[PDB]
C-alpha cells in the first residue's frame, strides 16, 4: 500500500501514503517493475509464446522494401511447428540482428537511438562456458574500443530455457572502476559500485585499493555459480582528464574508461528472452562530466574544481557550481578529442535525437521517448529535447532491466 | 486514437499512433485534461458536491492542535443544511485561507511550496464589477510588489454558480510584456504572448509596438464580455539587466518585471470552484534567466551574449551556450540583489524544497511532486531535486488549469 521511493544521491527512502487520497503516474522512478523481467522456474506457456513469435516474424518480414511472402508464410509455419513441437525456438541470426537493432530503436531512455540503424551483433549463442563467455566479451570490448575510435556493438549470449539455465554476467557494465570504502571513513574510486566491489572481494578478486581500479567481470554461464575474471589491462583504454587552460587540472588525478557498455540487461524478442547481451556505444560528455565526476553520490570533485577555481565556493547563490561544472565538462570533452577517443557533447546529441524523431514519426509514427531521461543533466532548457512533448511506452523487441542476480540466485554451491 | 503531442519551442505537433502497440504514462505533457477544470452550464450535482464539502470541512477541523468537536459537527450540519437547501455554500473566510494555503501546499509543480504556511488572502468574493475587479487587483499587485521586497499573496474573486456567471481574467499572469510581431518578419518583446497581444489589440488597447511593453489585464466579472484595463505604470516595478563585470551588458537593453503572478487558474476546494484567484510569489532566477531570456521561443539572447562573449558561437561542441547562459544567470540574479528586488538562485531553492519534503513526509507522509517541473532548467544533476524519486498526484484543495476563455466564451455581445 505504501509506494516506496528513494532519493538516490542520499540513499534515503520514504513510503508514500497520501497518494491514496488521489482524485484519480510514477514517471520519476528509476526501476519500475513495469520495465523489468525477473527469473522463471519453468519455460514459457505456449499460449503466451506462440502468439508473440507470430507477431515478431510478422514484424520482421514487414521491414523489407520488397516482400518475401512465401518465405514469410513459410517461416511462420516453420516456427509454429518448431514451437509446437519443442515450445521454444531459434531466430535466424539475421532475425536476431533486426531484433537487437529494433530493441534499440525501441529504447526509451537513450538519445543515441538516431543511428540504431548500424550495430554489431556478436552471435555468442553457442556459448557454454564461463571462460567461454569471458573470451567472447574481450572480443567485444576489443572490437568496441578500436583504439579510441569507438564502434558500438552487442554480443548476444544464449537465450532462456527453463529459466534455471540462465546466462548472466553480474555487472553494471563491462568496464567500471571498483569502489573500496577505505578504513578512515573515506571511500575510494566510485561509491556507486560499493556493494558490488564487496562481492568480487567475497569471490576472490584482490582489492588493489586504488580509486581508478577496473572491476572484474563476474560471469555465470548456465545457472551455476559465477566466476571472477580480471579484464585484460591491455583492453581497457582510458582517458586522462586535462583542461585546455587550467593547468592545475592534471593535478586532480582524473581519468575515465572510454567505453560505456551495459552488462546486466535482458533482451526480449518474439517471446524469446536473452538474460545476457552486453551492448556498447560511445559516451556523451555529461555522464562522465557531471554524473560520475560531479554527482555527490559518485566521485564528486566540484568543490575542489571550485576552490582551485577561486570561486565563491561558500556562497551557494554565487552560481559557482554552475561555473565549476561547465569547466569540468569542457575538460572531459577536451581530453577526449585530444587523446583521440570518441565522444559527443550533449548539445549536438539533442540536436540529432530530435532529427531522429522527425524521422521516426514520418517513419512509423512513433518514438518511445522518456523525457526525464532524454534530457542532458545540465543545460536542459537550452537543448531542444526539453520543449519536446513526449509519451513513452514499452514495445518489442525491447531491452529490459533485471533483478540483481545475487538477490535471486540458487547457489548451486552445495 | 492519436495522442497529439507538441514540441513547444518549435510549435510543431505530431500525433502518436505506435503507442497502441504498447505492451501495457504521459508525464512530459504540459496541459493534460487530467489537470484542468473547464466550463459548466449548470450547477453541481448535489450528490457530487455534498460529499466533497463534508470531506473538506472534515479536513479543516482536522488541522487544529486542539479539536473543535462541537464546532466541527455543528459546522458540518450547518453546511449540509445550507447545501441541501441551496446546493451551493460559502466557506468561512478562515476556511478559504486554509483552502488557498493547502491548495498551494498541494501544488505539484512548484519548488516554492516550502513556505506555503504564509500567504495573503484577499477576499474579493463580494466583487461584482469588471472595474471592481481591476481595483482589487492593483491592491494585490501593490501589496505583492512592496517596492522590491516581494510578498506573496492571492486574491480570491467570487466562486462559481451556474457556471455561466463565471468570474475570469484572460491573462497568463498579472504583469507580462506584450509581443507584437513586427512587419519586417521580426517579432518584438515576447513571442509567447503573441496570440493574446492580438486580442488586447482586437479589444482596444493601443500597440505601443515596443518590446518591453506591459500588457493590459483583460477581465470579465460575471460572464459578460471582458474589458481592457491598462495596469497603472506606477505599480509595475521592473529590474534592469546589468552584469557585475561585462559592462557591455547594459547595452543589451534588458529588464524584467519583478513580480510573477499567475492570473488564469482555477482554485477548487470542498467541491466549490473559483475561476479567478490570482496568486503571486517571487522569482527564481532561471525562469527569467534561461527561460524568457534564453529560450528560443521567447526573448532569446544567448547567441549575442555569446558573440560579445567572444566565445566559439559557431562550434556547438564548444559549450558556448553552456558558457553564455551561466553568465546571463549571474547578471539577472546580480541586478535583482542590486536594484533591491527579491529573488532566489535555483540551488538555494532546491536545497530548501528538499527540506520541505522531509518535513511533508514526516508531517502528512506525502508530497505531490512533479520531477519534470521541480528541476531547475539548467544544472539539474547538481541540484538535489534530481536524485529524488517522486510520484505526483492531484489532491484537494488544488489549483487547476483552465481553458483559454476566448475558446469557450458565449459572447453576450449581441
Ligand atoms: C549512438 C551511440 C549511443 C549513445 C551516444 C548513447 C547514449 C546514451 C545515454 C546518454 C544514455 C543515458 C545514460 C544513463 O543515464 O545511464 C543511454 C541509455 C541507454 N542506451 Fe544508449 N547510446 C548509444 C547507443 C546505444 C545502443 C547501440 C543501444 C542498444 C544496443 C543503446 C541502449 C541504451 C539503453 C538500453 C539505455 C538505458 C540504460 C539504462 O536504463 O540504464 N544505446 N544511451
Ligand atoms: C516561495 C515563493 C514561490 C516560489 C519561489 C515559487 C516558484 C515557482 C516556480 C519556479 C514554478 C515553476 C515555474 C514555471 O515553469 O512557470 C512555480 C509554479 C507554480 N507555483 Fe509557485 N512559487 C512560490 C509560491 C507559490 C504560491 C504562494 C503559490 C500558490 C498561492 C504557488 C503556486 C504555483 C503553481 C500553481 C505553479 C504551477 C504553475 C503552472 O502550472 O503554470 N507558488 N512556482
Ligand atoms: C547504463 N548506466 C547506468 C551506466 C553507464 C552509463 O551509460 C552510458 C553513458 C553514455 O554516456 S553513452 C552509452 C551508450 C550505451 C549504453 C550506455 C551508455
Ligand atoms: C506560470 N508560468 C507559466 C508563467 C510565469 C512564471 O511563473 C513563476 C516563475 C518564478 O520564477 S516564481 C513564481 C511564483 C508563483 C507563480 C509563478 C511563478
Ligand atoms: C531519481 C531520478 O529519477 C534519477 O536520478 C534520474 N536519473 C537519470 C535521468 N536521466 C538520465 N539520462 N540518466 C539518469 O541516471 N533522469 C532521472
Ligand atoms: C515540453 C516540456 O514538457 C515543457 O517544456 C516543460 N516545461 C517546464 C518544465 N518545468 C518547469 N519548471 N517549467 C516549465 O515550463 N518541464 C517541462
Amino acid at each position: 500500500q505504501y509506494v516506496r521511493i528513494k532519493n538516490w544521491g542520499s540513499g534515503e527512502i520514504l513510503h508514500d501514503t497520501l497518494h491514496h487520497k488521489a482524485t484519480s503516474c510514477l514517471g520519476s522512478i528509476m526501476n519500475p517493475k513495469s520495465l523489468t523481467r525477473g527469473p522463471r522456474d519453468k519455460p514459457t506457456p505456449l499460449e503466451e509464446l506462440l502468439p508473440h513469435a507470430i507477431e515478431f516474424i510478422n514484424q520482421y518480414y514487414g521491414s523489407f522494401k520488397e516482400a518475401k511472402i512465401e518465405e514469410h508464410l513459410a517461416r511462420l509455419e516453420a516456427v509454429t511447428k518448431e514451437i509446437e513441437t519443442t515450445g521454444t525456438y531459434q531466430l535466424t541470426l539475421d532475425e536476431l540482428i533486426f531484433a537487437t537493432k529494433m530493441a534499440w530503436r525501441n529504447a526509451p531512455r537513450c538519445i543515441g537511438r538516431i543511428q540504431w540503424s548500424n550495430l554489431q551483433v556478436f552471435d555468442a549463442r553457442n556459448c557454454s562456458t564461463a571462460q567461454e563467455m569471458f573470451q567472447h566479451i574481450c572480443r567485444h570490448i576489443l572490437y568496441a574500443t578500436n583504439n579510441g575510435n569507438i564502434r558500438s556493438a552487442i554480443t548476444v549470449f544464449p537465450q532462456r530455457s527453463d529459466g534455471k539455465h540462465d546466462f548472466r554476467l553480474w555487472n553494471s557494465q563491462l568496464i567500471r572502476y571498483a569502489g573500496y570504502q577505505m578504513p578512515d571513513g573515506t571511500i575510494r574510486g566510485d561509491a556507486a559500485t560499493l556493494e558490488f566491489t564487496q562481492l568480487c572481494i567475497d569471490l576472490g578478486w584482490k582489492p588493489r585499493y586504488g580509486r581508478f581500479d577496473v572491476l572484474p567481470l563476474v560471469l555465470q554461464a548456465d545457472g551455476q555459480d559465477p566466476e571472477v575474471f580480471e579484464i585484460p589491462p591491455d583492453l581497457v583504454l582510458e582517458v586522462t582528464m586535462e583542461h585546455p587552460k587550467y593547468e592545475w587540472f592534471q593535478e586532480l588525478g582524473l581519468k575515465w574508461y572510454a567505453l560505456p557498455a551495459v552488462a546486466n540487461m535482458l533482451l526480449e524478442v518474439g517471446g524469446l528472452e536473452f538474460p545476457a547481451c552486453p551492448f556498447n556505444g560511445w559516451y556523451m560528455g555529461t555522464e562522465i562530466g557531471v554524473r560520475d565526476f560531479c554527482d555527490t553520490q559518485r566521485y564528486n570533485i566540484l568543490e575542489e574544481v571550485g576552490r582551485r577555481m577561486g570561486l565563491e565556493t561558500h556562497t551557494l547563490a554565487s552560481l559557482w557550481k554552475d561555473r565549476a561544472v561547465t569547466e569540468i565538462n569542457v575538460a572531459v570533452l577536451h581530453s577526449f578529442q585530444k587523446q583521440n577517443v570518441t565522444i559527443m557533447d550533449h548539445h549536438t546529441a539533442s540536436e540529432s535525437f530530435m532529427k531522429h524523431m522527425q524521422n521516426e514519426y514520418r517513419a512509423r509514427g512513433g518514438c518511445p521517448a522518456d523525457w526525464i531521461w532524454l534530457v542532458p543533466p545540465v543545460s536542459g532548457s537550452i537543448t531542444p529535447v526539453f520543449h519536446q512533448e513526449m509519451l513513452n511506452y514499452v514495445l518489442s523487441p525491447f531491452y529490459y532491466y533485471q533483478i540483481e542476480p545475487w538477490k535471486t540466485h540458487i547457489w548451486q554451491n552445495e
